[PDB]
């Protein structure tokens, strides 16, 4: 599924995610619109070390689901990477949580840095009652 920017955002508000961990709603609309553009299909093969990176948030599978696929891998949110590409997001949106519990936080996802990271980020929710 591709949802609507506005319907996305209430979907994570309910979720918890406004302030989780000291990140704003907005950014996290951010990281979705330039990680997959709120598409739960999504998916993105990495040639270069056999990872992929699956769903909303690409959530990569050398780190956090098991795809059986991809050596050395460790599976940190105990999933199979399926359930990052449902159109249900509870499951991606407790993976995700569970990437930035790293001393890291939203900075763990380059595409934050690049497009979203001392940006103007109010764009994503404005308009949505969020």
């Amino acid at each position: 599924k591709v949802f609507e920017r506005c319907e996305l955002a209430r979907t994570l508000k309910r979720l918890g995610m406004d302030g989780y961990r000291g990140i704003s709603l907005a950014n996290w609309m951010c990281l979705a619109k330039w990680e997959s553009g709120y598409n739960t299909r999504a998916t993105n093969y990495n040639a270069g070390d056999r990872s992929t990176d699956y769903g909303i948030f690409q959530i990569n599978s050398r780190y956090w689901c098991n795809d059986g696929k991809t050596p050395g891998a460790v599976n940190a949110c105990h999933l199979s990477c399926s359930a990052l590409l449902q159109d249900n997001i509870a499951d991606a949106v407790a993976c995700a949580k569970r990437v930035v519990r790293d001393g890291q936080g939203i900075r763990a996802w380059v595409a934050w840095r690049n497009r979203c990271q001392n940006r103007d980020v109010r764009q994503y929710v404005q308009g949505c009652g969020v």
